[PDB]
């Protein structure tokens, strides 16, 4: 019982969460940021951070630093809806007159870091990538949707002597969704780049593959039976939305993407004050860090303007943004809907891959 009060509770430390979390601090609201990990992952430079020695502590923020006692480590692993409480693994539970989901996506290390681990762990667990990747000659790269292309650009531009295979299950690269000519400048950009590329296949002994691991000797397999030789896997294969704290409890409003459905102002269906923001939001534009920053604004204002009987604001997407960085010297991509070049992306993303924002929203420095 709040009687009245607000206490939120934020779900998940993504980008949406510690945009939301910042929100409410600056507004001095009560409230509660809960994730699994020590440390805010600035995810979109992972793979940066997995081939450029010392990258990797620009990519971890303590959220403790920033948040102090409105942060709390832990696992969520359910929600009462009932008796209005979030359900900790351990059996600690967090009542909330308001709830925020921001729990992103799961998927293979490097391109995700969920794991419970400190943030000198995590630190050390791209340190360990990188040299696995400098001790190895050959490299194959399995998956070329948007991530793995941009693994394999990545791997080519910081070490050109190296031999990387890039084995994709379609025939065209990166996103369905994107422009053509945004996928067919991905294609040339990885072939000019020396990038080995075997499309329409798909990798069929993934189970008997070492992983993100160096060997003197590992025979990939495909299921047209190509083989290849190489000294590292690198797993691109795809993300799932990380349902894992509210399944059971919102099994009723998820979309078949596993997000929950929300109307324009981010409400989840069937609630006014449950919210769902960043890539666990059924929103049909793609999941995107900023757009997980953008409902996070969208999410904390519609919770003061309900408490304040003013009128809610409104989530409106437009055509795609969506940009490729291919090593820190190249990218392709669209902004709102239309084609933008290497140039451009080059100077928008692919050279400090959005960093520095992160560190200013949670007001610290790299180190
Ligand atoms: C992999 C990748 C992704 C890119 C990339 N580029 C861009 C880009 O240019 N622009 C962009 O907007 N998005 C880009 N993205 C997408 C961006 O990474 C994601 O869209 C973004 O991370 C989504 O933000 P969310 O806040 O929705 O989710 P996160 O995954 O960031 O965080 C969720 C958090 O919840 C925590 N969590 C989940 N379940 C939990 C539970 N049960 N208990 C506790 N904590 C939990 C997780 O540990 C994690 O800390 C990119 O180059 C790469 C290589
Ligand atoms: N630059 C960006 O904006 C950016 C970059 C990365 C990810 N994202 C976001 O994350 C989402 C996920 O992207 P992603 O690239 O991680 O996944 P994805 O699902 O888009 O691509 C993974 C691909 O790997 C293929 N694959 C799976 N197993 C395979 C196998 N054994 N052999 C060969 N191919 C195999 C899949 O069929 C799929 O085409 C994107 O749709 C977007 O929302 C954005």
């Amino acid at each position: 019982p709040h009687m009245g009060a607000l206490h939120v509770v934020i779900v998940g430390g993504g980008f949406g969460g510690i945009a939301a979390a910042s929100q409410l601090q600056a507004l001095n609201v009560p409230f509660m940021l809960v994730d699994m990990k020590d440390s805010f992952h600035h995810n979109v430079a992972a793979l940066r951070a997995s081939v450029e020695t010392g990258f990797a502590k620009k990519t971890f923020i303590s959220y403790s630093v920033t948040f102090k006692d409105n942060f709390r480590q832990g696992l969520v692993v359910g929600i009462d809806l009932k008796n209005q409480m979030v359900l900790l693994q351990g059996g600690e539970a967090l009542p909330f007159s308001h709830l925020i989901l921001a729990t992103g996506s799961t998927g293979p290390f490097p391109g995700k870091f969920n794991e419970v681990s400190s943030q000198q762990a995590a630190i050390q667990a791209y340190e360990d990538m990188v040299r696995q990747v400098q001790r190895s000659r050959f490299i194959v790269v399995v998956g070329g949707g948007s991530a793995g292309v941009e693994m394999a650009a990545e791997i080519k531009t910081e070490y050109p002597e190296k031999e990387v295979t890039l084995i994709h299950s379609q025939v065209a690269l990166a996103d369905k969704e994107l422009l053509p000519s945004v996928r067919q400048e991905v294609k040339e950009i990885l072939l000019r780049k020396g990038v080995q590329l075997l499309l329409s296949e798909r990798v069929s002994n993934l189970e008997e593959l070492p992983l993100n691991e160096y060997r003197e000797y590992i025979k990939v397999q495909t299921d047209k039976g190509t083989e290849v030789a190489t000294n590292l896997v690198i797993l691109c294969t795809g993300i799932k939305i990380n349902s894992s704290a509210y399944r059971k409890a919102f099994e009723s409003r998820l979309a078949s993407s596993g997000a929950l459905r929300v109307n324009e102002h981010l409400q989840v269906e069937g609630h006014s004050n449950v919210y769902a923001i960043g890539d666990c939001a059924d929103v049909r534009t793609p999941k995107m860090a900023y757009l997980a920053g953008l409902h996070a604004n969208i999410a904390v204002a519609n919770i003061v303007n309900s408490v304040k009987q003013r009128p809610l604001q409104a989530y409106k997407p437009g055509a795609l943004t969506f940009l490729l960085s291919m090593g820190r010297n190249d990218g392709v991509g669209q902004i709102s809907g239309f084609y933008v070049g290497r140039l451009m992306v080059r100077l928008t993303k692919s050279r400090d891959l959005f960093v520095s924002t992160s560190w200013k929203t949670m007001r610290q420095s790299p180190p």
